[PDB]
């Protein structure tokens, strides 16, 4: 009954969310339910393509839902057909726990503030029982605790203290960790260390201007401004969610979990519109902490699956986050009651100056002969907040046909208390008195659904190698011979591969059915990514079992519908045992992945060893990966862009 | 002359003139030409004494290199400018020096008029009267064991243009003339066993008039993106001294390294703290990967063979630096000893750099929020090495990091490919009859550190899992991990490569000092992952002429004049002998812990060409960064005005 959208990948409108919740409420009449997730169920890949390109059936508009029911363990999930307002698919899942929404997180603080056992711990730690309004917490999922499994829905409250509401609480962690039952709203346990450490008596480590004035005397004067103006408008064109820019076309989607989803990406190669990717997104994360001491093993957040890069996203406009002529998109979710909620300006789109695209000058007339073309890049960005952390996400299209993911980490370190006589090392750093910032890794799983110049793709590893022939042979007289060794993956097992400095390893995604007429190589997009940490948690560890994708830089599996989330559909409190998510998709490693519909999951990120520079608030730390056309074109695709400056040899002779 | 303000300033045009008059008169009655006339930088100890200890103002000195007609090799030495005298000299009969703009310019005329060359063109299918259509790129010979350093030699890489406006690289010829640079005479031509004649295809061109023919039309002019600074800039220049966002340093420039950054300090709330004494690019090598003759001679060491100063583009004419720019000029000597000037060789500006930091509280729906935006300072040059473009950006940032960004553009070096000829596995057929050979581009970053003062060390930092196994009392859940730090004791310890298996980084630190919070020494941390292994084999010509290239990191003791890791005079050295990095390494046993050190970092890329790269290549990026870690006690940027800030208390009031 709701109006269907312009485009089948368009996110659910507020009206569609509302229709969905009404329908689901009616199906479960008399049962006390709440809504965890109401989100688009995207159309099967075959149907979307058949619709888009073959005059095919229009795909059903579907809402996927996850609910809880009071007094029932676990969740229910299902699908609503929006045209007919009915529930077409249903199941109860009594042994999983679902993503934690903003409403789940905001509850927990008032729960621990009112708990007599927590209050008593605060008293023993040096906070008087009448000042519980000053105790705050970051309510994480418990993550995984073998004492409860998925038997109850749990959060672990990492507790802190503020002397004033404007303080940054992270200089003042407390020593204990309350375990809260999310649905009953009660503290069921508190992890208490053997060595007590009372609340720090130092000043809070603050960072607003009033705080800096006191700490350092004065603020630096306001800098003279840099202004950016586009008086004739922008060169990109939006039609609903569909973007066109510098020959690129694609759909900008968004959802509670992944945040930005770019679909149906193609490039217009002088009138021939060539597919590149069907879908590209961040599909999961894991942030594993490296202190072995109890209970710090429970810090290994899989932020996308346990909280959501959509649900956590910041409204962008007030902050001055995106500078210049900006196009915004809003996100729409359900709340607990089933009412649409909106986050305004969730996504910001703009184009920027990107330096030189290409330059060449001739030494013969002293660089008089010269051609110089400037580069513009298209940025589609979101920023999300995961308690203490900020993740800035920028998807970047470039004028050479390349596509790049840029990330900047900022926000504040997770911190735990440190005794006056306590050494942080080797597992963490003393970033401020009485403050221990544990070592950790931030790891991301990029999901790529490729369609390189069409259907039937493959992937390889490409390793730079010296010729096998020795120096002074006929084949390699001066020892200088080298090549690129290309290892095509045949089955899933062959693809499980790590980045390797010793070969400067890249990965190709390519179309074996086609051939570049100049070079004779298949057309390809090449993954060029060097920020690929190995997983430092040991095999069989809780971190490695809960993120089976993260132990390889690259995982390539057959395409199947609904293979989005590589640690499973319902991540919180999964032990990491069982065949689900990546472990399921890998299977016995034998399925074909040569010239077929494939998915390519790429683990990248950083290993962070904190230092005082990071504190009390951390300077942006950049991460990046690129996908470059290699043998996709027969020549530089930017040559038809007007140069900033051009003089030929004959024009230069004339002057 | 008059002395300049600052002892690190490059030589003025007057001073170069003064330099070459003095050398003219000391070699009175001799035909000599000038190859280099340039600042000899004062000893690091002299300089620091003048700067900080009331010490006398160092003497203004000029380093020169000259050739004398009829004499092998070169002569080099030093001129004391204040007394117009030669104070040091010596003759190097068995080296060859850096190739100047003019030594390059005369080769084409030499080969166009040479009769064996003319004959090779005819057999290649170009008539003897179309020789104005034959071009070459005049490289050093690099090294050829048929002549050593016994003659000064170039190798002319030959191309063909149908029209002077063509880009010549779609049309290489098959043969390679060898030219005596000083006799202006071709002495040999390398001719392959299988001849391949000039391509019949159209040239692969890239000017808008060519593109109009090739694809119908140019894209419409895009809507402008304009950058103004109505109130001017935040940085302040005094002569060549830069002040910005608490950094202070001197911007120098010479013929070989191009940009040289000296005396780098950071003003930490009134405490002026040293970071580097000097940083610059000190050498390159660009080893091609085709084993076939004569292509083993493609391995240009661009900095020592041609000079990133000598090769640099005037900027501004092209729209190379967008915004409100401050420019510096370069000054050199030509062959006759007269000052030449390259206008606008260096550009200085500030640009937006995204967010510096941000944090919002989820508790009031992100209404509690602070956002501060980043500005970066860019000091750059662009140089042309025949077909290649190298864009160099030294970047300072407001978290106190220094980054080097490089962008590679220009044109693929190409060689001819036959109709039936397969280019793989040593190159790519990027256009019909065009073979673009595999190659690496390697750079030697030279750091003379002075981290929070004198007495420094360097280490490798390697992320590692705990050695204790999953299930033990020490690592119950198997997640513990730490950074293993390996302090380099002796030169040999430092010889290290980037390691993905540990995400290796390198520290340059002051072990005499201590961070009050963390208890670690103050450090700048080299974060760099574009660290290709040298693919050329041990004992190869490449590995011998670039001994620094075989390790990502090489740390050696400071001595004055330890600048150029492939030796002072690079063209035609075979790579045998104890000089440059090989001399500085020695037997490997010298101390590098807590002393004056030099840190030489090898980084860059391995290039397997693709058609996207032809006929003109899109910028390929290379970066490395040096980040303060345990240097400060907190984020140094917090005193910068936020672009937006709202407290929890303010958010309630609204
Ligand atoms: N990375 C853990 C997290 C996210 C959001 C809220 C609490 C904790
Ligand atoms: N890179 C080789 C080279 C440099 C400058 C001029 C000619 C050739
Ligand atoms: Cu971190
Ligand atoms: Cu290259």
């Amino acid at each position: 009954a709701p109006a269907r959208p312009a485009h089948p990948l368009d996110p659910l409108s507020t009206a569609e969310i509302k229709a969905a919740t009404n329908t689901v409420k009616s199906y479960f009449a008399g049962k006390k339910i709440s809504f965890n997730t109401v989100t688009l169920r995207e159309p099967a890949r075959k149907a979307y393509i058949q619709w888009k390109e073959q005059g095919g059936p229009l795909p059903p508009r579907l809402a996927y839902y996850v609910i809880l029911e009071a007094g029932k363990p676990g969740v229910k999930e299902g699908l609503v057909d929006l045209a007919s307002l009915s529930v077409i698919e249903t199941r109860a899942l009594e042994t999983v726990q679902p993503i934690l929404t903003v409403e789940d997180l905001c509850s927990t603080e008032e729960v621990i503030r009112n708990d007599p056992a927590v209050i008593e711990q605060c008293v023993l730690s040096g906070i008087p029982a009448n000042e519980m309004h000053k105790v705050y917490c970051d309510p994480w999922t418990i993550g995984y605790d073998e004492r409860w499994g998925t038997g109850k829905r749990l959060q672990q409250a990492l507790v802190y203290y503020r002397s004033d509401e404007d303080d940054s609480q992270y200089s003042h962690p407390l020593d204990f960790c309350p375990i809260v039952d999310t649905e009953e709203k009660k503290v069921i346990f508190i992890d208490i260390p053997n060595r007590r450490r009372k609340v720090s008596k130092h000043k809070h480590a603050n960072f607003y201007p009033k705080h800096m004035i006191e700490k350092v005397g004065a603020m630096r004067p306001e800098a003279p401004p840099i202004n950016v103006t586009q008086p004739e408008g922008v060169s990109f064109k939006m039609t609903g969610n569909v973007m066109e820019w510098s020959n690129f076309k694609f759909h900008i989607g968004f959802n509670y979990r992944e945040g930005i989803v770019l679909s149906d990406v193609s490039y217009n190669d002088h009138g021939n519109v060539r597919p590149i990717f069907h879908r590209i997104s961040l599909s999961e994360m894991i942030v594993p902490y490296g202190s072995p001491e109890f209970p710090h093993q429970r810090k290994h957040a899989l932020d996308i699956g346990e909280y959501g890069a959509g649900y956590m996203t910041n409204p962008l406009s007030l902050g001055c986050d995106c500078k210049g002529v900006i196009h915004y998109l809003d996100a729409h979710f359900s709340d607990r009651a089933g009412d649409p909620i909106t986050v305004k300006n969730a996504v910001c789109i703009h184009e920027e100056d990107d330096g030189l695209l290409f330059k060449h000058s001739d030494f013969r007339d002293n660089f008089a002969t010269s051609l110089v073309t400037r580069a513009t890049k298209l940025v589609v960005s979101q920023i999300f907040t995961a308690a203490n952390y900020e993740y800035c996400l920028y998807w970047v299209f470039m004028q050479d046909g390349a596509i790049r993911l840029d990330i900047r980490l900022t926000g504040i370190l997770n911190t735990y208390i440190l005794g006056d006589d306590e050494e942080a090392g080797p597992w963490g750093t003393r970033v401020y008195p009485n403050v221990n910032a544990h070592n950790h890794q931030h790891l991301f799983s990029l999901r790529i659904d490729p369609r390189i110049d069409g259907d039937g793709n493959s992937a390889a590893a490409c390793d730079a190698k010296s010729s096998p022939y020795p120096l002074g042979s006929p084949e390699n007289m001066y020892g200088n011979a080298f090549y690129s060794e290309k290892t095509t993956f045949k089955t899933v097992k062959d693809s499980l591969t790590n980045y390797e400095s010793a070969t400067g390893r890249s990965w190709d995604i390519f179309n074996p059915n086609k051939v570049n007429p100049y070079s004779g190589k298949p057309p390809s997009y090449k993954l060029v990514s060097t920020q690929c940490p190995p997983l430092l948690a040991k095999e069989g560890s809780l971190v490695a079992k809960r993120a089976p994708w993260a132990s390889h830089s690259v995982n390539v599996v057959p395409y199947k519908d609904n293979r989005l989330y590589p640690s499973g559909d319902h991540v919180p409190q999964w032990s990491g045992d069982g065949v689900r998510g990546m472990r399921e998709w890998i299977g016995d490693g034998s399925e074909n992945i040569d010239n077929t519909d494939i998915l390519f999951f790429h683990t990248f990120g950083i290993t962070h060893f904190p230092a005082p520079e990071d504190f009390p608030l951390m300077p942006a730390e950049p991460i990046t990966l690129m996908l470059r056309p290699r043998h996709f074109f027969t020549e530089n695709p930017g040559l038809d862009i007007q140069p900033s400056y051009a003089m030929t040899t004959s024009e230069a002779k004339r002057a």
